[PDB]
């Protein structure tokens, strides 16, 4: 039973563990540099877990309230990519950093936003459906939006991103969804192992990325951190006003604020490792975002849980 309490604590203190592993990789790169070629498999395991936990009723809100889910999807792909582009222009970021920030911005939402919405006492059904739709549509929308913002010069890289998202995100989500229909209620035993396995997989992606870019973090790490904080923070701000100005209720407003600001930044780190391998700093905005958004997401959720 102690293993369940240990898993619960690790989950409730994720960011602190992710920050420790990022620091371990920063002081000792050779501890996690071996995980680099395993990054696609590590993210694939996380995506398999999402589909495994995904049931057909998680899409009910999409058929009962299509306009609410669609506003969420539009806000995710309009705000985050535009914010990444604006900050890259505003702060005159060097090309490799700007591409890394645009990549994070073009990614779909993160699973953790579902838990943050539950803690914020927001519309959980809406949070779950927006993440699922943004993720399922990402094979086409992530490379197409990346291509428009980062520039038509990265056509080869963006085309390869479509293939990578199919292999690391779509292939595992589907394989996970079929298992849930196959085993039925028996999948609960397999979902209990998921938090620990997923945490281990993501800290290994973070560790591998930080280790491969020590020198680049030594020169631009602080600038990347400031951009990450502003990117995620502005994502909450614009996400709130998009939910409010479309006339959505308070529960939906909290769901969409978190939805927009929180990103599948592990996918961004994976896509940068696979398509811009010769430039290790490109994966850095994604790696730092995976640590940061959980900290800011819990702060915002805590404020709303205290208010309600
Ligand atoms: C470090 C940043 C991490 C976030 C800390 C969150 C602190 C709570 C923020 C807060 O109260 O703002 C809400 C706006 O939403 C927001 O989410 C805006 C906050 C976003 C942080 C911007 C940081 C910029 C860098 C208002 O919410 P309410 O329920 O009282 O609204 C009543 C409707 N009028
Ligand atoms: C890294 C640094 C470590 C420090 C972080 C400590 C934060 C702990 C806060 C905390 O757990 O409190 C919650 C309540 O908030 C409260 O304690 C309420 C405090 C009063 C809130 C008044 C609004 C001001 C907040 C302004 C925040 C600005 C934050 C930006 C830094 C608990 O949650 P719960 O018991 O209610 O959960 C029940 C579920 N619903
Ligand atoms: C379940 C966690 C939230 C913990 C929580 O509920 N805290 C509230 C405490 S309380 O009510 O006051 O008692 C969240 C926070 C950080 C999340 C993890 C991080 O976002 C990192 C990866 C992200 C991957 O895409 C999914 C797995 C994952 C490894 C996430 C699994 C899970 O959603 C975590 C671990
Ligand atoms: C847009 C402008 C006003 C919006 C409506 C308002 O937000 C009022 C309700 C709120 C309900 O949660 C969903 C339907 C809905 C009718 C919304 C559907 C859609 O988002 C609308 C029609
Ligand atoms: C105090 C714990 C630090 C916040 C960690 C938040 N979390 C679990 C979402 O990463
Ligand atoms: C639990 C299994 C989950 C299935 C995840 C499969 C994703 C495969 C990714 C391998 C990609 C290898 N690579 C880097 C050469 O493209
Ligand atoms: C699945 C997508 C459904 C979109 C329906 C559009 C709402 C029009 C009223
Ligand atoms: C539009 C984004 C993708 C949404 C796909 C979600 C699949 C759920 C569709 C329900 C299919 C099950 N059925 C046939 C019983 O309705
Ligand atoms: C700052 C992070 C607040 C942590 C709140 N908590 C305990 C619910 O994870
Ligand atoms: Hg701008
Ligand atoms: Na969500
Ligand atoms: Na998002």
């Amino acid at each position: 039973n102690i293993l369940s309490k240990i898993s619960s604590f690790i989950g409730k203190t994720f960011s602190l563990w992710a920050a420790l592993f990022a620091a371990a990789a920063f002081f000792a790169p050779d501890t996690f540099k071996w995980a680099g070629p395993y990054i696609p498999w590590l993210l694939g395991i996380i995506m398999f877990g999402m589909g495994l936990t995904l049931k057909p009723s998680d899409f009910d809100i999409l058929f009962k309230h299509p306009k609410v889910v669609i506003i969420g999807v539009i806000a995710q792909f309009a705000i985050m990519p535009a914010t990444a582009w604006c900050l890259s222009k505003l702060l005159n970021l060097p090309a490799e950093i700007a591409v890394g920030v645009i990549l994070v911005g073009c990614c779909p939402g993160g699973t953790a936003s579902n838990v943050m919405t539950y803690l914020a006492r927001g519309n959980v059904a809406l949070s779950v459906a927006v993440t699922s739709v943004s993720t399922l549509t990402s094979p086409l929308l992530t490379p197409a939006i990346f291509l428009m913002l980062a520039g038509e010069m990265l056509e080869i890289q963006a085309a390869g991103m479509l293939m990578s998202i199919v292999k690391m995100v779509l292939l595992p989500i589907v394989l996970g969804l079929i298992v849930h229909k196959v085993l039925g209620s028996k999948t609960e035993k397999l979902t209990d192992a998921l938090p620990l396995v997923s945490v281990a997989a993501i800290v290994l992606i973070i560790g591998a990325v930080v280790g491969a870019s020590k020198g680049k973090i030594m020169e631009s790490g602080l600038l990347i951190f400031a951009v990450v904080v502003l990117h995620n923070g502005i994502g909450y701000l614009l996400g709130f006003f998009a939910a409010k100005w479309t006339g959505l209720p308070y529960d939906a407003q909290k769901a969409l604020t978190i939805e927009v600001g929180m990103q599948n930044s592990g996918l961004a780190a994976a896509l940068a490792a696979a398509h811009f391998a010769a430039a290790p700093v490109v994966a850095v905005p994604g790696a730092l975002f995976s640590v940061w958004h959980n900290i800011s997401g819990s702060l915002l959720a805590t404020y709303w849980a205290a208010k309600a």
